[PDB]
């Protein structure tokens, strides 16, 4: 190719055109993933990674993008043997997803840095040889793509990907690394990962991408940071509107991130005429609720994420509490480290930053302050159950002191005559504790005054005090 089913929209000059190029190849029943990465990050090369680049907006001339477009295509067919892979039934072998994930890993350079922003196109893979480990497993598909296997799709989890194929469409490969150091199993099942109950494959409730939710997932890849400090706006606008082009079109639906994504988007400029952030939170909520038995994690924490910069307290403690909730029937595995981080920053950062926020205005005498509302603290405590649950069970463990110093001070923001109020029933504000940690420790949290030594003791599974 390209046969040309789209060949007026070039050169592009603008955000708009970049769009109507998207909106073309999502008619045709097989949108060109290799032509769309390319596309993006060219735009994105020019305005993100070098911008003296260009003022304006970077100008895609067809002539620059065929000419990448060739050589990846060219590499990909040049290197894989399809007819010895034949067609055993029509639908792709592990031999031959393997053999082409081979093919895009001993190209990538020997030495870079796997984190860097900016290489996760396929315009990276061609012009440096460079890619993120969910770069490598995108440029799988789209290469399967280019040889023709129709049945060769991304899957997608919270923090890593890999490619379903064969009978549709249950085969699972590894074509990716993850993480720094841990061994790889590239060629094989992911069935391991789902039987441990690890959050990295969620239980089986991974998304499995049409075409469509690929052609999402390299919108929501697009990085808008030219560093540390600023944004490119022009980035930010055509993120914007592809994920709003996607998600008019219905194709987003099962795409619970990406939801977030947009929301995220509309609250640092909204579009007139188009839901509210709050919806969009809801309907990727909604989202992962209807189509991965709400076992996803974002969903949530996007929404807790916009109630805490906006400062409603209980809507925020619910949102995590519900993090926790889903969190809590995972088992805690090296892989799931990303996860980690998130809910040790929230437990031991922000959440204590909001609640001394609200001890503050306790003396200021103006009640109303979360800190008065026994649901958030229902919340919180909900929330430290569901990660103690989420403990059990596990190879390795989850809290510590430092988990315990920020858990005593957080319990200590509220006065015992409001944490009272909460009804903490077995099974067999009213809630139900899970984990035996803080079944144990129930009495203990709506004390007149909180032990500090004994909670601690009862989270961190200490056995014994300081002889001394
Ligand atoms: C939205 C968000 C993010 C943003 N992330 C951006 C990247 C998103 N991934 C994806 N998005 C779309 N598709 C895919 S496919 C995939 C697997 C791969 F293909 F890649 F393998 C990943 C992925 C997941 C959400 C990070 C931490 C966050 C929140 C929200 C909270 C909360 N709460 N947190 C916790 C840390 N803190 C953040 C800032 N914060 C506040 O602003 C105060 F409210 C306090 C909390």
């Amino acid at each position: 190719g390209l046969k040309a089913a789209q060949k007026t929209l070039f050169p592009l000059r603008s955000i708009d055109d970049v769009v109507r190029l998207f909106a073309a190849e999502l008619g045709r029943e097989e949108p060109d993933l290799v032509l769309l990465s390319l596309v993006l990050g060219f735009v994105e090369h020019f305005l993100a990674v070098n911008r003296v680049g260009l003022t304006y907006f970077p100008v895609a001339d067809l002539s620059i993008i065929a000419a990448l477009y060739a050589r990846f295509t060219a590499q990909i067919r040049g290197a894989v043997d399809l007819s010895l892979y034949p067609r055993e039934g029509g639908v792709s072998s592990r031999e031959l997803v393997k053999k082409v994930s081979d093919v895009i890993w001993n190209s990538l350079s020997r030495s870079y840095f796997k984190d860097r922003a900016h290489i996760q196109s396929l315009f990276s893979f061609i012009t440096g040889t460079k890619l993120d480990s969910s770069g490598v497993a995108f440029a799988v598909v789209g290469a399967c793509q280019a040889l023709g296997l129709r049945d060769v799709h991304l899957a997608l989890s919270e923090d890593h990907a890999w490619v379903v194929f064969g009978p549709n469409g249950e085969q699972t490969a590894e074509v990716t690394w993850h993480g720094k150091g841990n061994e790889d199993r590239r060629g094989q099942t992911v069935n391991a990962g789902v039987a441990e109950r690890s959050w990295l494959y969620l239980k089986g409730s991974y998304m499995r991408c049409d075409r469509k939710m690929e052609v999402a997932f390299m919108v929501c890849a697009i990085n808008p940071s030219i560093d540390l400090h600023t944004d490119s706006l022009e980035l930010l606008q055509l993120q914007q509107k592809l994920l709003w082009l996607l998600y008019d079109l219905g194709h987003l639906e099962r795409y619970p991130m990406a939801l977030g994504n947009l929301a995220d988007l509309e609250e640092l400029e909204p579009t007139p005429g188009r839901p509210d952030p709050l919806t969009l939170y809801h309907k990727g909520i909604a989202s992962a609720k209807t189509y991965y038995r709400d076992e996803h994690i974002y969903p949530y924490m996007y929404l807790a994420g916009y109630h805490c910069r906006n400062r409603n307290v209980r809507e925020a403690l619910q949102a995590w509490a519900d993090t926790a909730t889903v969190i809590q029937d995972y088992n805690y595995c090296r892989e799931d480290e990303e996860i980690y981080k998130e809910f040790f920053e929230v437990a031991n950062d922000v959440i204590p930053n909001l609640l001394k926020e609200a001890a503050s205005l306790l003396e200021a005498g103006s009640q109303g302050s979360a800190l008065q509302d026994p649901e958030c603290f229902a919340h919180l405590l909900r929330f430290y159950d569901g990660i103690c649950k989420w403990e059990e069970g596990s190879p390795t463990p989850v809290l510590h002191v430092g988990w315990a110093t920020f858990l005593v001070q957080s319990l200590g923001r509220f006065e015992g005559q409001v944490r009272q109020k909460v009804r903490i029933v077995s099974v067999p504000p009213v809630l139900t504790f899970q984990s035996e940690k803080m079944k144990g420790m129930k009495e203990l949290l709506v004390a007149t005054k909180i032990n500090s030594s004994a909670i601690k003791l009862q989270l961190t599974a200490q056995s014994q005090v300081q002889m001394k």
